[PDB]
């Protein structure tokens, strides 16, 4: 799985622990282990949500299964819970979309996963 | 929904209001309210187009809905017309990928969409 | 088609061509003239894979057909290959994003194709 998260949050704000907090978090939810998981954040950007320049975040995960109904909303407590507490951004102030990937789809290590 | 710009060109030529405008003319287009449209600015990106270094950009539209054949044409006349005004990126050194999301792959405040 | 690259690689480990070598081997891997191939390189990003900061790439391919079972792990080979040999990315590190998009999603030029 992998989940990158955009903010106009700056760099200075990002826990240098959030990537591995993420990971840890990620693994747990998706039943994936934690090698399997790749987290990246992007932050300073430019960005406004809803008009405003307050903090905000656009992300994205994506997996090979483990995507759908009732686990990408279990996904979005989980993401907007660490976003709030980690970067301090308003859980309203932040979309998460999500990718079920055909493994055919992606690519690793020379090859697909199909 | 959500727009996000990727482009080569330097941050000092991103002029102040331009993410307003966006969202502006976001809300009008795709008829949803200002506050739940996103706007995502990325210059000074390391990018090439056609192998040409000249002005270009890498765009994405999301939206749950309001995505399909006309109204993309139409979306791509109005982006492709405010990057060429307000960022002198030739249109045809552009491109925006359009996605039709699906409300339950859409995280928005510890829920989704659907 | 378009292709991205994020990496946690800094700017200066990026050789100078890298854009206009991905540009060619595109073209010839996906067989759309290069005039309309996009490369976008994103370096010295925070990122981590598998809980480890180690030389990484998080990438993405869009094009409109020429995606599938096959022709995507012969992409993979190619890019896993460059990332390897320009950038000395492991390709166990790599993850690459494949999208076959609809004509009628992807803008360009005023209009749609």
């Amino acid at each position: 799985p992998m989940f990158i998260v955009n903010t106009n949050v700056p760099r200075a704000s990002v826990p240098d622990g959030f990537l591995s907090e993420l990971t840890q978090q990620l693994a747990q939810a998706t039943g994936k282990p934690p090698q399997y998981i790749a987290v990246h954040v992007v932050p300073d950007q430019l960005m406004a949500f809803g008009g405003s320049s307050e903090p905000c975040a656009l992300c994205s995960l994506h997996a090979i299964g483990k995507i759908g109904g009732a686990q990408n909303r279990s996904y979005s407590k989980l993401l907007c819970g660490l976003l709030a507490e980690r970067l301090r951004i308003s859980p309203d102030r932040v979309y998460i979309n999500y990718y079920d990937m055909n493994a055919a789809n992606v690519g690793w290590n020379n090859s697909t996963f199909a």
